[PDB]
């Protein structure tokens, strides 16, 4: 299970931490809910014990993770459609499915093509959307700003962020 003070994520809603388990007994069964907290949206979700995998709460990076989700930013490629909205349609998968792993391989594709040639208003929302997401997880994962976060991105994202 994830037990309390677990840092964790649920797409799109940002990351999180895990309260308690409360349970609540409803005709005489008693379903068991995780309560998580999001301090970035004052925001609360209660999530059935049988159901993390289902509705996509998972376990946050854990800070041995960052190097590796950087590297892999860093040296991230995979093919992606030519035809625009094909490939938008991709990277909204990728994006909505929330893997931090998933998101910094097509976001190391994605910046390759900005720095070799530009990059189209889809695909660099696409791209700021990775990077935000990214930030704001290793910025919890490692317990400082996103602002600070930023900054371990500079070696992969070769150049400073803004």
């Amino acid at each position: 299970e994830f037990r309390p003070g677990d840092k964790v994520v649920l797409p799109p809603y940002g990351v999180g931490v895990v309260a308690g388990i409360a349970q609540r007994s409803v005709s005489g069964v008693s379903r068991a809910y995780y309560q998580v907290d999001f301090p970035g949206s004052r925001s609360k979700a209660y999530v059935p014990v049988e159901a993390p995998h289902s509705v996509g709460l998972r376990k946050a990076l854990a800070p041995e993770e960052v190097p590796v989700i950087l590297d892999l930013l860093k040296n991230g490629r995979m093919p992606l459609p030519k035809q625009w909205a094909a490939r938008h349609r991709k990277t909204s998968e990728i994006l909505a499915d929330g893997n931090p792993y998933r998101i910094a391989q097509m976001a190391g594709q994605l910046r390759a093509w900005e720095v070799e040639r530009g990059l189209p208003d889809l695909d660099r929302q696409a791209l700021r959307r990775a990077i935000h997401l990214l930030a704001e997880e290793v910025a919890q994962s490692l317990e400082i700003t996103v602002q600070e976060a930023k900054r371990l991105f500079e070696e992969a994202w070769g150049e400073e962020l803004n």
